[PDB]
């Protein structure tokens, strides 16, 4: 059906069912391609995994250039990158779910519009409505712009990326924490989603993921 998928509900559509690493071409441009994971069993799957904690093994202290490019492996612990996360959310409407786990307790949080401006707009956050079971924790980081130790957007009188472990859309400084230090129970510091398990909680297992609207 689609020749040079876009995303990974384009693969689900030609019939691939199996999550793991599947290309996808940028606006359908076989020149544009990029690996991802698929996670195909979500909700119906279909959905670019874009970013991953699962074992602390990844460094996530990482700075501007770092964030803008990706790091990680996209079948461990990962950030896909903020350049291709604004090139994916540019081809469309795209929903994000936040899938969360701590032992066997899961968790989710969806948003019925997400997407991140481009390098000079500093990857500013943009997300719908939400619905789900987590707690909407993302919600106070709407219209935020990106910040990283090296290079702070807050408005915080701190650096919040410094002072929280971390690498966020931070205001001052945040509900959620997703690429915060793995473990860290310290109040505000570690990988929290705080409508769920507050501030003084480190999520063991998160994954941020999207696919298109209404799916
Ligand atoms: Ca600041």
């Amino acid at each position: 059906v689609f020749p040079h998928p876009q995303d990974c509900a384009q693969h689900l559509m030609n019939g691939d069912t199996l999550s793991g690493v599947y290309p996808i071409f940028l606006n359908g441009e076989l020149s544009q391609k990029l690996q991802v994971y698929c996670d195909m069993t979500t909700d119906g799957g279909g959905w670019i995994v874009f970013q991953r904690r699962q074992n602390g093994q990844t460094d996530f202290f990482r700075k501007w250039a770092d964030y803008r490019v990706g790091f990680g492996n996209v079948e461990d612990e990962f950030w896909l990158g903020l350049d291709n996360i604004h090139r994916i959310t540019s081809q469309g409407r795209y929903e994000l779910r936040v899938d969360m786990r701590d032992g066997q307790e899961a968790a989710f949080a969806s948003y019925d519009r997400f997407s991140v401006e481009d390098s000079r707009n500093l990857y500013k956050l943009r997300i719908g409505s939400y619905n789900g079971t987590a707690g909407d924790s993302l919600s106070y980081h709407q219209g935020r712009p990106f910040s990283t130790e090296d290079r702070d957007n807050d408005v915080a009188v701190t650096n919040c990326a410094m002072s929280y472990k971390g690498a966020w859309w931070y205001k001052n400084c945040h509900r959620t924490n997703l690429n915060g230090k793995y473990g860290e129970s310290r109040h505000s510091q570690g990988i929290n989603w705080y409508h769920w398990k507050g501030h003084e909680f480190s999520i063991p297992f998160v994954e941020m993921k999207m696919r298109p609207y209404n799916h």
